[PDB]
Formats: C-alpha cells, sequence, structure tokens
C-alpha cells in the first residue's frame, strides 16, 4: 500500500494533463521513477476516469521494452499517484524541436520501435489511437517508449486533431489502422519537422486530413514518400499491416 511518504520527490519533468509528473526516489530502496499527479476533481469534471481506469490497467500489464512500465498507483483527498518507469532522455516531442527535423536512420529506427511497440498492443487487443510526439518517451539507451495511453479508447473496433485519422473525425468506426495513420504522420513529422496536416486552425486541420491533402518537401526520398503515402491512406483497410511497415525497404535500408 504506497503513499506520497514513501517517496522523496525531485524537480518536476513535465506540466502534463491533469497535473506535473515528478521526478521521485523511493525510500526503502532508493529506486529512481516517475510520479504522475493527476487532481480527481478535475478528472470528475472531465469524466475521464474510465480511460484513466483502463490506462492502469493496460500499462500496468503490458510488458514491452518500448513501452513505459507502470509499476503501480496510489491515491488521496485530492490526488491520483500513478507509479511510473522514468526515462531519462525525455520526449521525441523535446527532441523534434532541438534537432528541428530528424535523419532517415533516427527516424527509421523510431518508427521501428513504435512499431514493434504496436504490433505487441494489437496482439493484445489494445489499441492506442493517441499516439504523438510528447507521448513518446527516450530511454538511457534512447530506445523509444510510449508513455502511456493516452485519453482514447482502446477497444478493437470503436467509433489537437494533427495525429487523428479521418474515420475518428468524421465520427466512422475506427479499429487497429488507427495506429497505422499515427505512425505516417509520425514518420512525415519526423522526416519534415512538421505533421502533414499542419494548419493555423482546427477547422482548416480538420479539412487537410478530411481530404488526406498534404506534400512532401522535395527532399524527402522515394522509400520515405512511398512508405508515409501508404500509411496515410483515406481507407483504414488500405492502409498496411505493421508487419508490412517492418519489412519495408525503406525501414530495412535505415533502421538499427
Ligand atoms: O528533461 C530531461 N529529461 C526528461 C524530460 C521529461 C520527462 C522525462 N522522463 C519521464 N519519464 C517517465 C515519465 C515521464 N512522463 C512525462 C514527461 C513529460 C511530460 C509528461 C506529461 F505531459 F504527461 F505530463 C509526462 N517522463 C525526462 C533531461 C534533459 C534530458
Amino acid at each position: 500500500q504506497w503513499a506520497l511518504e514513501d517517496f522523496e520527490i525531485g524537480r518536476p519533468l513535465g506540466k502534463g494533463k491533469f497535473g506535473n509528473v515528478y521526478l521521485a526516489r523511493e525510500k526503502q530502496s532508493k529506486f529512481i521513477l516517475a510520479l504522475k499527479v493527476l487532481f480527481k476533481a478535475q478528472l470528475e469534471k472531465a469524466g475521464v476516469e474510465h480511460q484513466l481506469r483502463r490506462e492502469v490497467e493496460i500499462q500496468s500489464h503490458l510488458r514491452h521494452p518500448n513501452i513505459l512500465r507502470l509499476y503501480g498507483y496510489f491515491h488521496d483527498a485530492t490526488r491520483v499517484y500513478l507509479i511510473l518507469e522514468y526515462a531519462p532522455l525525455g520526449t521525441v516531442y523535446r527532441e523534434l524541436q532541438k534537432l528541428s527535423k530528424f535523419d532517415e536512420q533516427r527516424t527509421a529506427t523510431y518508427i521501428t520501435e513504435l512499431a514493434n511497440a504496436l504490433s505487441y498492443c494489437h496482439s493484445k487487443r489494445v489499441i492506442h489511437r493517441d499516439i504523438k510526439p510528447e507521448n513518446l518517451l527516450l530511454g538511457s539507451a534512447g530506445e523509444l517508449k510510449i508513455a502511456d495511453f493516452g485519453w482514447s479508447v482502446h477497444a478493437p473496433s470503436s467509433r489537437t486533431l494533427d495525429y487523428l485519422p479521418p474515420e475518428m473525425i468524421e465520427g466512422r468506426m475506427h479499429d487497429e489502422k488507427v495506429d497505422l495513420w499515427s505512425l505516417g504522420v509520425l514518420c512525415y513529422e519526423f522526416l519534415v519537422g512538421k505533421p502533414p496536416f499542419e494548419a493555423n486552425t482546427y477547422q482548416e486541420t480538420y479539412k487537410r486530413i478530411s481530404r488526406v491533402e498534404f506534400t512532401f518537401p522535395d527532399f524527402v526520398t522515394e522509400g520515405a514518400r512511398d512508405l508515409i503515402s501508404r500509411l496515410l491512406k483515406h481507407n483504414p483497410s488500405q492502409r498496411p499491416m505493421l508487419r508490412e511497415v517492418l519489412e519495408h525497404p525503406w525501414i530495412t535500408a535505415n533502421s538499427s
């Protein structure tokens, strides 16, 4: 039975959705971890307790080198506390704005690691549906880790905009092919420095996503163009399997 008294709190890592994440050390063992603090009142108001419950259930039970481990949880009067694996090298989000854009080797490596992780998730009937750079963390060896499971629905079939597929914004039926779409958007954003449907406006981004209207800058190689164009199909059925993505020649040539 964990309590706040069991941990020494350190620097704030991030300022989060429903509260900050802190660096923490467990007192007995000196184990370094991340403490995600969520405010109950704000969870009530947003009405996302189910998604939190699913998140907790999913992340505690899944075991993958490219998925951030969840060790446990506890609460008090005002807060819920998530006890998380600490990822030393931060978010791919910060990494992206620091480097501006990624080279093909770094990108294909990240895509490989994500595809492996999502392939595992999909085999356990878990669909992420909230994949984006700020939910992607880097471990001590720079290995990509899915940070959490977001505030999405995770069932095999269900019904910023930048990372959501056309079937999800149009209120249509959506499945595991959502994560393939997200993989296409990430691959584009990694190479270009911005997501393919980015706009100054929500209403415009919505239009871009629905029309699937994006263009490549000249420096995007044909192998990269081929994978991305395969992933960003309007019709989910047309999107490749994660298995095909892992075998794609551009991935093979460039991934570590
Ligand atoms: O800042 C550094 N590293 C760093 C920044 C931010 C986060 C981490 N690690 C980490 N490990 C486990 C979990 C998290 N979670 C987390 C990190 C950042 C933001 C949020 C959000 F937005 F959900 F609150 C959650 N972060 C590590 C240091 C320069 C390299």
